[PDB]
């Protein structure tokens, strides 16, 4: 495993010198550097929310229906323990690029996400698990910088099913806003409602993230829940917060769910990485060429090597651009001749309408592993 | 009741010219001038939706929900009519544009919609009626131009409450695309899968749009649809094509009318509709001023009544105007929101009017509900409203 | 090795569309053309080339569970429209007697051979027997229909497939074929309908749906699916793909790609296709000289030689020498019915010479079956020397 | 009901003289006057099929599936008893040419029959009983002039539904020949054999019409056949002829007799119509515009007014061609435009893929008997 990546040099660039006129407009249309960002792409930020995957391991050999919802949500929460202290935009990924994470031995699962589209932004994440259990998510970001405040809503719907049972539970995102932009530290804090469903029992879960206020009594970061029968029957809640710990109770003893691993040492001065967030970006043998791990101006950026990761991000996006330039034209060319046009479709995943959610999202094909345990690629076009 | 427009003038604009260059880029970033427009606004378009409420009418006098789920879903499919001939874009609403449509007595419903965002653009609509049901949306339009087709997707979930019985219905919108694009004449088919779910009863229904193909065997854009009780299958079976009628039979595992429970078939066309955008003989009474209604409703935008009255010329040189004034409102609006955040002062951000973002009990999405005041501000006829228009 | 390389395609610009504008409605058969538009090769070549991919009957033959044959058939089925994405050209409307053989025992394994059997309506009969245990035959009636945006072509008929091993006899129809965007010039094919297969031996079905393309689609181009059924209708093994390229069986149980049973990949062009009619490596050697053949094999047609080479020019003139050739023979073979039902002497009408058209057993049809003398035949070069349509 | 028909007039026109140099065309593309036709369109000779419905009407009361098929074999050639004398061509119908027997009270079925496609001919017929069956088909007539006789093979499929027992029985038409058309004297003969096949219980029948040869084998217009279990035994026997009668005989002694009914009186000089046969050209209240009896050139050679009629056809010919024209300007139009184009399609048969034959047939929509009972029709083109 790999640690103690290099520290953040001090640059001093004011964000709110580029941000300034930038109000009303998106994230991924405002022009940035890489002085704000952290050494992982969107694919490994995503990746990371199965940091606490030991909670669906222990899910998975829950006979109590709703007692395994417990264990759902207080998976759903888990996520937003990195949110508290990492507070840098992670590289907006490449249109072809893509992220894997074999780590079946040591862990228990097979994680793969991929870049779907650019324009709008869109990752597929599917992670497979020994345990019997499956996490799927399709994430479309999309933001708004209003001045005070950057909102940020991560839309799109989170699939988890259990191989043992057939049970599959379904929840959208939460709002996620960052506040002090202009001076002061950065903080982030989450806002809104998560609604859980379970289709093969019927059951539902019901979290509540309370923003912050001084005077509101409420807790700081404070997540209320309830997980609900098909009848209409409260039996178990959740409390907690998402910077720490979270507990399942039981209405009609306190069982206890899920507490955050500490941060590692020295990490106030590594982009305030958790100990999975270190081994995301290490270099890994037989991935596709379009992994996040080879991505040049990334790995210019996690080395100290800045200015150059500047030009090396223009390089690419260039690339890009010209890439859709020549699609458009091919489009432009077969509407004009008559001949059918062909647009780009994903490669590991395939837009279909989700037989539950009825929702148009891309699914794995299963065809990555084999591919990579075969190393078979090329396939993969030039995306560095 | 208004039953003619003026005729459409004969403009000689190659509408390939424009979007030879504009491939991959959204609708709106579109710069295109009047002339391959209606003279109807996105809200009175979407406000269409209610041309056969006849369905909903009859659905509320089913006691059976099964019968009332075989109802609703020709009233999904109802909608579509209208695109068969139409092939016009509606103006893009300003962002306090608003439409109105209070026909009780004559329909017996009372319309509202209001353009509620432009970043991302985003329309509310609430209509009450009187016969026992009430229909609620909110639609963000995203487009997409590849070249070959222009796709539209109204993105969004549409609501139709029974009070009487309670029946919750939820329904998503179906993908549109316009094809034949390079030459002049324009064509418009529907894809794609309509689901239904009623919240109060768990029946479920499920509708097929078929898309048109080269060679198809097929008929020409039919739609094929199954109505399914709660944790069962199939009670009702439906087909038919959105170009005319929709069938509802029964199953049971003789002719055709002895299992056929529900039929719809469209109205036809007004007289000389060819020369009139192919409008309905409800989108004829859209546009036609009325009285006593909000400064921001659609039928007071002058780029609309400069085109119906067919002065294209100056309803370009309008429409340049009044999307410079909407542009110039929302920088001072974002150097107010600059200057408070600089400052530390606080700031007040755009809110809706007639609408209020919230959080749906049912469906767990934020969208806008209409706040009862839209009439009762109406009967006494105090406006604090906008100058956009 | 065989033959590789074929003269390259010469650039002659000839508006399609202004030899169609009038022909709305008319067969492909009636409507006169040019070898502008024609591929050096004729329809039985064309016909023959359904044996491209004999490996997936070779493995077939060695299957001991009845259903999993019936996935390499189903594939074998839509293997055959792997050359369509590309190549847009017309064959050769082949002359009344002209066969085609393709004796390729130690290379390929097999002995095919295609007879034009009838003019009105044309139809074309062919047998090949292999030496891995499997047989197939057919006889393909070509309809066609120019309806405007698309000339639809219709490939009727039955074809079998059966397997001497184990007495299996596969039955299965083609599927609807149109090429479209012919106004403008850059035309494209494509396939839709379905394929329904059946087996008269043991009573498993099988059902391809070949989805057609369409202006607006979210799934994939030239999909294919299909079910693979018992007797009883439980389905056992489930295939899908697209006849652009691939097409895969699975097993289904009523994680990952580990029930893979079958999957066929389709051979990619040769180098330089590009200006070869977009042959496949198979379509390059078809016309190309072969010793032994009878006098009415397409390789000694004088259109598909003379334009092979570049002189299109020529071609036409020898197209038009072999029609009216052919017509004035009708017209003698309808004179002298006519002279003997008036002068009561009895009349003999033509019948084919290496088929026998009777009924079929299985299918209930009038079909051409093999004579099974062509070979026998072939071995001693005795050819009848009577037809001489060339 | 109607019993007697204005007798054919005598014109002296020698037939082969018309198709003396018209060796090897098909008999839709030789043109002929009407001297040489029969009061009746293709459709209502096709309708004649129902002449002997007794034979479905005992059918249905049939417990023993292979019994049953017996009935249903002697149904297949009981249409061929018309055959022996009648030498006439129906009139070719036209594209919208429809032609009904609503005989519910009087013979217990209601037939409908459309000429469904021109160019090739095609014509679907349809009709249910409410003895507890249904009889429906699509023949696509080809023709064939090879000079001593002219060769017909009216290809498509049959079908037979039981509805009490599933039962689904299906077979194909038999090719049939005229001779001496040099001298004049016309006669007929069928050849070949006829296949039924149970799909519900797997019996199948065979049926093998002998041909005309001058060594006379036996009986002349003989019919041999064989009902086979699905197994392979030889449950029953069939014998007779196509001229006169057929019985089912038992194997290990009659169970199916078909009588062919006699000709009415003085119907010699009536083109040989048959007892139904007459009846099928009444004028009928509450018909579409398009039926057969409204034809007006085929109602006036009915009448004897032939040099008439001559025109009549050319007129209705010419009117036929000139809308053919228009579909064909309005495809061409639509190819160049890029606007879409929807071709020709059956009023009240819709072509699907029948699910039992696999193949592309015209089935009854269900429509006709309910426009009949609001009569409203009008939708329907302006045939005549
Ligand atoms: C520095 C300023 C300008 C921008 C910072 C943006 C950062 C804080 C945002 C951008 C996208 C966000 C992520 C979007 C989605 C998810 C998945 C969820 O399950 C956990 C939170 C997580 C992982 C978010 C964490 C915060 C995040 C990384
Ligand atoms: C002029 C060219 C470039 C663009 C034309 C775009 C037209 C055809 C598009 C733009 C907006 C579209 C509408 C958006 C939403 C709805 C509501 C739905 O319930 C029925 C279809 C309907 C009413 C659409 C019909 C087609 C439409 C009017
Ligand atoms: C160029 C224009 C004028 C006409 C083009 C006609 C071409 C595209 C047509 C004519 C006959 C057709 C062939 C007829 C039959 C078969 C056998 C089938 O198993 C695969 C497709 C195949 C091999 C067809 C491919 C397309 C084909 C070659
Ligand atoms: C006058 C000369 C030139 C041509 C005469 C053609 C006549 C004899 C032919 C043309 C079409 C034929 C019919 C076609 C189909 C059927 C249906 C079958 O179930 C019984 C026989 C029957 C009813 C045929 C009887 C003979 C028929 C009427």
């Amino acid at each position: 495993p790999r640690t103690r990546i290099p520290y953040k040099p001090n640059y001093s660039l004011n964000l709110w010198s580029i941000m300034k006129n930038c109000i009303g407009k998106e994230l991924s249309k405002i022009p940035m550097p890489v002085n704000f960002n952290e050494p992982l792409s969107m694919l490994q930020r995503l990746t990371e929310d199965l940091e606490y995957h030991e909670l669906l391991d222990r899910a998975a050999k829950c006979e109590n229906s709703l007692e395994q919802l417990c264990y759902v949500a207080a998976f759903t929460v888990s996520s937003y323990s990195t949110t508290v202290f990492r507070t840098s935009k992670p590289f907006n990924p490449l249109l072809g690029e893509t992220f894997e994470l074999d780590r079946l031995e040591e862990n228990g699962y097979r994680s793969l996400c991929e870049q779907v589209s650019h324009h709008p932004p869109a990752a597929a994440h599917h992670a497979e698990s020994k345990n019997g259990w499956t996490l799927r998510q399709e994430i479309k970001i999309t933001s708004k910088f209003r001045g005070k405040y950057l909102s940020i809503m991560p839309l799109g719907t989170i699939h988890c099913i259990f191989h043992a049972t057939g049970h599959h539970y379904t929840w959208k995102k939460v709002t996620t806003t960052v506040h002090n932009i202009i001076v002061g530290k950065l903080w982030i804090d989450q806002s809104g409602e998560i609604d859980i469903v379970n289709h093969k029992t019927g059951d539902k879960c019901n979290l509540k993230f309370v923003p912050y206020s001084y005077f509101s009594r409420d807790v700081a970061r404070k997540v209320t829940g309830e997980v609900t029968d098909p009848s209409g029957k409260v039996h178990f809640a959740l409390l907690g917060t998402w910077d720490e710990k979270m507990e399942c109770f039981k209405v009609q003893s306190r069982v206890m769910l899920w507490k955050r691993n500490p941060l590692p040492k020295n990490a106030e001065n590594m982009y305030y990485f958790s100990e999975l967030a270190l081994t995301l970006n290490a270099w890994e043998s037989g991935t596709a060429p379009t992994d996040s791990r080879l991505r040049p101006d990334q790995r210019l950026m996690e080395n100290g090597r800045w200015d150059e990761a500047n030009a090396e991000k223009q390089r690419l996006e260039e690339k890009q651009r010209l890439s859709r330039k020549k699609r458009e034209a091919e489009a432009m060319k077969a509407t004009e001749d008559g001949t059918p046009y062909d647009p780009y479709k994903a490669l590991w995943f395939e837009r279909k309408k989700d037989p539950v959610t009825k929702e148009l999202t891309h699914i794995y094909r299963g065809e990555y592993w084999e591919c990579k345990e075969k190393q078979d690629w090329s396939s993969c076009p030039d995306i560095f």
